[PDB]
């Protein structure tokens, strides 16, 4: 008596004929964007789908004017009942409401509706359609993503990385001058603090952004000065939101040598470099019942990273 | 033997003429916002300075047009330098860089410019400017915050938290129907999941915040449901930053018990509240040298709560 769990659930209503269709975006976290439905007197006539990733198919024969639903991004479904014909040979209705309001019922116009099917949801959000189809919708049913524990997305590589030149812009931090007139040494110590705000931004769809709390396991790509000039380094992965600020009051203290009969001028900055780069990573959605969906994904990762504070001191004779 | 320490950095420049003033934010953290300098000819002749609280003063006494320099949120100085007359009786020039690229130099028109003093601007973050005035300048020096380790907004106050109505916006999650038409009651395991967006945030003079990174240690606001109704606590103190933004997928596994004979009707939510209230508290300001300055601060604060994940079930026959 072992039991299987699925990352999906899908309860198909209606008769055995047709051929058999899926549409859905089990492949690569696409949703149900859109869904027009055609109704005759004793079954849905057909259903047209539009799935977030653009692909758009039909099944069944249209016929007559259609109903329409569309989704926008993070609308998920709060419930779903199906009903057959009633004759166990034909999708007679369907009902649904969305976590923004809206609700949505399509029903055969002849023959009066009997049995009720209530679905789990799941987490409502809805992966598309299955069933089959022929000149009508013999069955169908809709498929979703069931209750999630967690959304990673990990793996992440910078492909363009190792080629990128990091365009830095200097920051003015401060400068004073100083003097020695005294035939002895001096030293003049100078403190210095400066905010920096690191980003980091993971691109990703907004209906999954926004359905989901993805949390990131990632390298970010971070800037250091040494001596040829400025190097870009894919950094040790750890935690991230997908899209995370981070302040600091960043700080030194300098001891200059001023010797005799010399002035020194000391010039503080800091580098701020901006990351605009492609990225690849895989997303792992784990279910609440322990079963996982998993899938590769491509976008652009935008950061702000600052060099350390950089102190450059330049001796006078005055 | 002792080494004394102070959370300002001002050095004064002129003469020992005129009467004192002191024109400065360090009672409240305010910053300089605006300058006016008349000139003359072997003096300073007048200065009119705006703080970010306001406040608005005129030393000495104007004659003929004035040079300005306006400084926008985040801007500090980066260097400065002021001359006397020469003579060591009045203030002569000053000269300053900002760390967005800006200059400002005003100087005694007839007489020659001798010995530069270059400041230490410390953190750059000008909080006023000190000396003493007559007819003209006699002397002057600008007061700088020194380079700062941390900022904390700290001992906060909410006073107005237990008056607060409850305000709580229901968002629906999920709704699902059971039937049991047996004489003996069924068990059925429904499991959710929610993304919920918490947030806070403590509104700060955008000068002071666009300089420093705020750290806030305080309770927030948040909210429950109980047998009454809604309920507003006063949640634990723990670090936050100024703005924060907190993502989580909450989840809820619930068995719902069908007895037999009925339909029993099951409807998740969860409320949203969002708090919109005062906030008093203390900002301290620990610079690098150990010294400290502290002063009683108020504002707004903003905060999205969200109550747990909430399973209503409702039993009917049939
Ligand atoms: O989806 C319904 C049904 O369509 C196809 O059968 C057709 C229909 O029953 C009807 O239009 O009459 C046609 C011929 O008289 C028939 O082909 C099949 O795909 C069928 O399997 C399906 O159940
Ligand atoms: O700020 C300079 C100077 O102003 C005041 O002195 C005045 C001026 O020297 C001049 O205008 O003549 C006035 C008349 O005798 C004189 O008051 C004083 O406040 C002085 O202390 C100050 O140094
Ligand atoms: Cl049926
Ligand atoms: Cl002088």
């Amino acid at each position: 008596g072992s039991h299987m769990t699925y990352p999906t659930n899908l309860e198909i209503i209606g008769g055995q004929g047709g051929s058999s269709f899926s549409f859905t975006g089990e492949n690569n976290g696409a949703s149900l964007e859109k869904i027009w439905v055609w109704v005759g007197g004793w079954q849905i006539k057909a259903v047209r789908a539009w799935l977030s990733d653009g692909r758009d198919e039909t099944f069944g024969v249209p016929s007559g004017s259609h109903q329409e639903y569309v989704f926008t991004p993070g609308e998920c479904f709060t419930s779903l009942s199906l009903w057959g014909n009633g004759a166990g040979t034909r999708l007679g209705a369907i009902k649904f409401k969305t976590n923004k309001g809206g609700e949505f019922f399509a029903h055969m116009t002849s023959w009066g509706l009997k049995t009720e099917y209530p679905m789990d949801v799941g987490s409502g959000y809805c992966l598309g359609i299955v069933g089959r189809g022929g000149s009508d919708i013999d069955c169908m049913g809709f498929m979703f993503l069931n209750a999630v524990q967690s959304t990673v997305l990990t793996n992440v590589n910078y492909p363009t990385i190792n080629q990128l030149i990091p365009k830095v812009a200097t920051e003015e931090i401060k400068s004073v001058s100083f003097e020695n007139k005294t035939s002895v040494k001096q030293e003049q110590k100078v403190e210095t603090s400066k905010k920096v705000i690191k980003t980091s931004s993971w691109s990703m769809t907004k209906s999954f952004s926004s359905t989901f709390s993805v949390e990131v396991s990632a390298g970010i790509p971070e800037i250091a000065e040494v001596s040829t000039g400025f190097s870009i380094s894919f950094g040790v992965e750890s935690t991230h939101s997908l899209e995370q600020t981070d302040e600091k009051n960043e700080t030194l203290t300098t001891t200059v040598e001023v010797p005799p009969k010399k002035k020194v001028d000391v010039h503080i900055t800091i580098g701020r470099a901006s990351f605009d780069l492609p990225y690849t990573g895989t997303v792992k959605i784990t279910c609440k019942n322990g079963s996982v969906l998993q899938y590769e994904t491509k976008g652009q990762y935008k950061g702000v990273a600052y060099t350390d504070i950089k102190v450059n001191t330049v001796e006078k004779d005055l």
